[PDB]
């Protein structure tokens, strides 16, 4: 049973397409503030409630001894992908955050009205967009506005 689990895990992360694979590459690097290549509980605190799951500080602990494998004490990134496939509230969000990377032209996890306009090349926006007036749209308003 455990076998046929990993089994159908793997076909799910094989059936990722690479845009989903750079969503989960954004959300990562959004989660990993000091750019240092592995996330860290205090990290993924701070972060998992910007990528759309803010979990409980509980829950949060479980996910992080669920993913860390290796026992680092960190979440890597094949470690957090692995993840993901195992947290339907995050992984059912793959195509959002596919589409949220493709606006945030330089990585930065917030979409300015200039990438708003470069992306039309394919402002009303950021008064209904931006909720919490800062002049970009995070992941969080970007997904209350797809709804
Ligand atoms: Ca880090
Ligand atoms: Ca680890
Ligand atoms: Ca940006
Ligand atoms: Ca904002």
């Amino acid at each position: 049973m455990n076998k046929f689990k990993k089994m159908a895990l793997r076909v799910i992360a094989e059936s990722l397409s690479e845009e989903e694979i750079a969503g989960l590459k954004e959300m990562f690097n959004m989660i990993d503030a000091d750019k240092s290549g592995q996330i860290t509980f205090e990290e993924l605190k701070a972060g998992l409630k910007r990528v759309g799951a803010n979990l409980k500080e509980s829950e949060i602990l479980d996910l992080m001894q669920a993913a860390d494998v290796d026992n680092s004490g960190t979440i890597d990134y094949k470690e957090f992908i692995a993840a993901t496939l195992h947290l339907n509230k995050i992984e059912r969000e793959d195509h959002l955050f596919a589409a949220f990377t493709y606006f945030d032209k330089d990585g930065s996890g917030y979409i300015t009205p200039d990438e708003l306009q470069q992306a039309c090349e394919e402002e009303e926006l950021m008064r209904d967009v931006d909720q919490d007036n800062d002049g970009r749209i995070d992941y969080n308003e970007f997904v209350a506005m797809m709804q």
